[PDB]
């Protein structure tokens, strides 16, 4: 390991404390020779030798605790050409001190940095999330332990001192549990003085973090323990040693729509509480402006929800939440991407009239680092939401799941078949026949321009998820430019879904109404229920959805 | 590569842009098949195949620039079971555009990401480094060059605009050649519309940075070209291809005292213009409260200084420049750090008394993060400079340098070596008695608590740097503690010394004079002459040395 520097002399005895686990450096030559010590002191040697040369290496590392000041002893033998050999003694002390955390993320508590992945080390933190001590409240926290074993009367010449870093104290707090809790660091205080008996004991510490991970915070938070000698009351403390933890401040996670939902919630018609009952779901009744994430460490997760027993957070239109979504698990190129990739989106180039999601919000969504956040292009769109041209759901053959994108082109085939097959004077919803919709130059080439930034998408979406075409699904879907030439849906868009399961809440397009069914409703199920889901159109919409969170540990990622 | 989609049609033709290097995606289901295509246009396509199979993928690329719109075709032929083959008309332009800059770090210009190391890739950029056009004043900077090779009448249904993103303009410039020079990217604004002819031609641009990487910039700053279809008067314009290149923002480097001296600044005594000489190194005359550094691009190096043809910087006594210094080259477990590592000090924990260096300050060395700064502990000195403890010098066997760490026990064998020979009596400089000094039991602890704060040190540069005691000279100095029980020099601080290349401008420690000569100053020289250093002794100071750059281009680290 690493440790201290002893320096001895035939002068006069030397004693030192040494703690275990550390490897004690000796100082000889500085006054032939030989080293003879106690049993529970290995002294081992490298050119044991008895050679005189200061290029030779002695460490030191006690056995066991010691039970009194001086149990173990070295002498050093001095001695050479016909010369009474000499004696150089050193008193040693050995105690135990370890500060112990959930570093292998097992949920039990047993150099120092922190690394991902499953074969990785690090105990992980979660922010405090409370809007407006004892077990009653310190489960969401993680457990710290300090452990010595030390001479009876050993505090009375040393002192244990808990610190973090001035740039790190207002981002953690701690916690000590006397066997009620008292902050020990914090905000206000870096450091603080440990209240430690001698022998054999241990204290619990609790900790909390008090922010995310983002621009200006890594995640990264040490806790060092030291121990400080104050033996001369003329000078001042000497640190003898140090040894300390690093925690990661858990991430703010996304839950894709191929996770089982858990809840729904609904503000203030019932065809989602008829929707959420096949879901075998919960459902509750109070806006579409917050998403509900969750944040989970070993000893718990905690669902949190995201806005401008649930935490909240509030960093911070392309600016909305609505404008926020995440992809299901995926892999590109051979790296991995577990909990899905967040996907947002604004425009292709900063304009005099571009409209982007706040710095902030996409900062954040980076910084939370295990989603790496693709920007997609949505600034097309007059609301200029991702959900307006994309959606996912569950599959049960591919990948686990299918891309849908918005497609005016396969709406033209539907209504064109539909044409050709003589029903061109079909009605859609003033009502227009199928039959002036197509022969409608301008609509045509308005759809051919949304067509052009959906493929764009396509493309985007193939490169930074690892998408195949086998991946996809086209919806009849067509579109209008209205104000500032921005995109519209031409009639309910059929892409901005409710994914609850597998129990799909699609919008009803009040299209042609061929032989007693709308032939987009119609072409829709021709697609999706060959793959289990059971779609349902309804009338159209304030509802967000809790979904069940990733099985798979974000700490096991490897970013 | 990456690349667009086209959709052909029986119905009528299309038409359609193709950059030289993409890789363009076809759509033929979407209406057995056939593939026949001008000379100039690689059609492959993968399971060329005639079953027609939404799953068969066909891939166009053009192979040069067409003289015109619409020189190469590509018709699809439609047929199958006993039916006369419908034909389907596609008319595809071939346009070159490449921004291209210095990726290679050779100096010469010639997906999308900066990549470290000698295998890497990646444009640099200097900061702006000036305190209060054309060749002139443009040679710093980076250039970007813009090439195109399009149809005569290109440009008159397509537009380039130049951009950066929002996030990232603050901390650009960039500058348009007109073959004067005009500002078209920059804090003000993100994009710029390109005033391009048709045919062969390329423009250059020139860039530079505003900013060095810090908290809260990574260091790195992406332009993109993009590719503009405006044909249609009525939608808005819809983005055709998108290339880019990433600059990176050339770190500030420190340079250590290994390194051959250039020059040497004095302020308002002619015991450093002589060493000055000797040195083979220039003098000029007018403060220790800046640090003179630089800053490297293949194209040139400029040295820059950082304070609180010059380059001036201002971030921001542990809070001094006086306690920044920083390591040779060194290798650490494998790890390589060819430009050093930046040492500074402070406290080994946060109290109500520790002083540190300003946060703004650390934070900024770290984004730096080519010299990974490490902190050592020098709160325990009055001053609180690195530089009252260590020295670095250059060597010709070990590593090619030397550590020499203050050392009161190098003073006190020095001193009592000299008594036993029956120079008790010798006096230092109150003068003292070399007697008295050794019987003073008060003055041992002192120094006894130094040497703890340095072989503290010790041991974290031995592992910090990889360092060997064979690496290490100890100097006899001695200490005292004054105020606050903090240290300072008992005499003249021999190991704060200014290292001009291979000759040493150590301070007079004017102490006991044996046989004619101080014991120190021999005993000094007694430990480096064999090294090669020249020892000179001067009567102490504001003096800095700006220092030869490092030949290992930092770029090609691997931080």
């Amino acid at each position: 390991a690493q440790g201290t520097l002893i320096r001895v002399t035939p002068e006069q005895p030397t004693h030192a404390v040494c703690v275990l686990g550390t490897l004690t450096q000796l100082d000889i030559c500085s006054s032939s020779f030989s080293i003879n010590a106690s049993p529970g002191v290995v002294v081992d040697i490298a050119h044991s030798t008895w050679p005189l040369d200061p290029g030779v290496e002695v460490t030191l590392t006690m056995k066991v605790a010691s039970g009194s000041t001086g149990d173990q002893k070295v002498q050093i033998s001095y001695y050479g050409p016909k010369t009474p050999p000499v004696k150089a003694l050193l008193y040693l002390t050995g105690v135990e001190i370890s500060l112990c955390a959930d570093i292998t993320r097992t949920g039990k508590v047993k150099q120092r940095t922190w690394t991902w992945g499953p074969c990785g080390q690090g105990a992980i933190l979660l922010v405090n999330c409370d809007r407006d001590l004892d077990s009653e409240d310190l489960q969401d926290m993680s457990l710290m332990t300090l452990s010595t074993k030390t001479p009876k009367d050993f505090f009375t010449n040393h002192t244990l001192v808990l610190h973090v870093a001035r740039s790190e104290m207002d981002k953690v707090r701690v916690f000590q549990a006397t066997r009620k809790c008292s902050v020990v660091l914090g905000p206000k205080w870096p450091s603080h003085y440990l209240m430690v008996p001698g022998g054999k004991h241990n204290m619990d510490f609790y900790v909390e973090a008090l922010a995310f991970p983002d621009t200006d915070f890594p995640g990264l938070i040490t806790l060092t323990i030291s121990l400080l000698d104050t033996s001369n009351l003329e000078l001042p403390e000497a640190v003898v040693f140090q040894d300390s933890v690093v925690f990661r401040v858990a991430p703010w996670i996304m839950t894709p729509n191929t996770q089982p939902p858990q809840e729904v919630y609904a503000c203030s018609l019932k065809s989602v509480t008829t929707l959420a009952m096949k879901a075998k779901c919960k459902l509750t009744i109070c806006q579409d402006e917050m998403e509900i994430g969750y944040i989970q460490a070993p000893h718990k997760t905690l669902p949190v929800v995201f806005d401008s027993d649930f935490g909240y957070v509030t960093r911070g239109g392309l600016d909305s939440f609505g404008n926020l979504e995440v992809s299901p698990p995926v892999t590109v190129r051979g790296k991995e991407y577990p909990l899905g990739r967040i996907l947002f989106g604004d425009s292709c180039y900063p304009s005099n009239d571009s409209r982007q999601m706040h710095q902030a919000l996409q900062d954040f969504l980076s910084a939370q680092q295990v989603q790496a956040p693709v920007k997609l292009y949505s600034d097309w769109l007059s609301v200029g939401h991702v959900d307006e041209f994309l959606s996912f759901v569950p599959a049960p053959d591919r990948k686990g799941f299918r891309l849908l994108l918005a497609s005016p082109r396969s709406c033209y085939k539907l209504f064109q078949e539909q044409q050709n097959e003589g029903h061109g004077e079909a009605l859609l919803f003033k009502q227009q026949k199928i039959k002036n919709i197509l022969s409608n130059k301008t609509l045509r080439e308005h759809n051919s321009f949304v067509e052009r930034c959906i493929d764009w998408n396509r493309e985007l979406l193939k490169r930074e998820l690892g998408l195949a075409e086998s991946d996809i699904i086209d919806i009849p879907q067509l579109f209008k430019l209205k104000e500032f030439s921005k995109a519209e849906a031409f009639f309910p868009n059929m892409v901005n879904m409710l994914v609850l399961g597998k129990h799909l809440g699609i919008p009803k397009p009040f299209g042609p109404v061929i032989n007693g069914r709308c032939c987009l409703e119609e072409k829709v199920c021709s697609l999706l229920e060959p793959l289990g889901l059971q779609c349902t159109f309804i009338n159209d919409c304030g509802t967000n959805v809790r979904r069940k969170p990733f099985s798979f540990k974000w700490w096991n990622m490897v970013p």
